[PDB]
């Protein structure tokens, strides 16, 4: 693609965005999904602590106003207490629907007409009625069924998904069918677990080809993102900015304003301005990515470790 680079620089901000002192005990808030409608930014991200997860939705106009952001507890909707993770947010423009896709053991999504009402989102419906696919119970191994991403084209719309044991999972459905009908997945893409591990971003470009970004985990233990670009959904994807020397956005190519609070890039998502539909679009000239970090100095049981919301923006436009 004409109009990304093949190596990637990054200004971050500091940890904007952290659990409330409100009683709930949340130790981490994680994996966000972000839009921009006319200067307002929404989000939607997970909740972590060891007893679970689950969703809050907050929204704020200039990023200065994001750690102030009051947090709405996706809980208090149909949607409601269990576990729910790491949750992606379009509209979909054949329903005039908002869609949030999420996990909760399955492939899960709710509905809601209005992105405003945090109170709206339905009871969870699933993706993959009859349970986990076969081809994910037989190449999980000691992994976990993570990590759900939709998009679609004007045909067809696909879904995305990871096990944390070096598999992407793609299924398909047409875009009249959606969000039912999804296919038995295929391996998309297969690495050893730690370079393809989870966190996918499929998005498309203007000039008609897509983007993937996958979340790894390099030699130095710290999380880092891998690139690869392709003309189809379908792939086959082509390598991007995929090693570590030649990261999507990874400590040695993120310079800090402030005092440099993470090591690890680790789940996010570009900003979505413009239309914030099911093709996943993205603007090449002003990538902003919404990311997760922590102190790397911080250990601990996974679930409790102190997880916050920072942005990365891109310096090296290539248009
Ligand atoms: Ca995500």
């Amino acid at each position: 693609p004409s109009d990304l680079p093949t190596t990637w620089q990054w200004t971050s901000t500091g940890p904007l965005v952290g659990p409330k002192n409100d009683g709930r005990g949340i130790a981490g808030i994680k994996d966000p999904t972000i839009i921009l409608i006319n200067g307002t930014h929404h989000v939607f991200a997970s909740t972590a602590q060891s007893a679970g997860y689950n969703l809050v939705y907050f929204t704020f106009a200039d990023w200065a106003d994001a750690p102030n952001a009051t947090f709405y507890y996706l809980d208090q909707a149909p949607l409601g207490t269990g576990y729910r993770a790491a949750p992606q947010v379009f509209w979909f423009a054949p329903h005039k629907l908002w869609y949030l896709v999420y996990q909760n053991g399955n492939a899960a999504y709710s509905t809601n007409p209005d992105i405003n009402n945090p109170k709206g989102w339905t009871a969870p419906k699933v993706f993959y009625p009859d349970g986990m696919p076969k081809i994910i119970e037989q190449n999980i191994g000691e992994g976990y069924w993570v990590d759900m991403w939709v998009i679609c084209d004007s045909a067809s719309c696909h879904l995305f998904s990871s096990d944390d044991n070096g598999q992407l999972y793609r299924s398909e459905t047409s875009l009249e069918q959606f969000p039912n009908g999804m296919s038995q997945p295929v391996i998309a893409m297969q690495d050893n677990r730690n370079d393809l591990f989870e966190a996918a971003c499929v998005y498309s470009l203007p000039d008609g080809k897509y983007l993937l970004l996958v979340e790894a985990i390099g030699t130095d233990g710290h999380r880092w993102f891998r690139s690869w670009t392709a003309d189809s959904i379908r792939g086959p994807w082509q390598g991007l900015a995929n090693t570590e020397q030649n990261p999507w956005a990874r400590s040695n190519n993120v310079q800090f304003d402030g005092d440099v609070w993470t090591k690890s890039i680790s789940h996010g998502e570009i900003i979505r301005d413009g239309t914030v539909d099911e093709k996943l679009l993205i603007d090449p000239c002003n990538i902003r990515f919404m990311y997760q970090g922590m102190d790397p100095s911080a250990g601990g049981e996974y679930n409790a470790l102190p997880w916050r919301l920072g942005f990365i923006a891109h310096n090296n436009p290539a248009c």
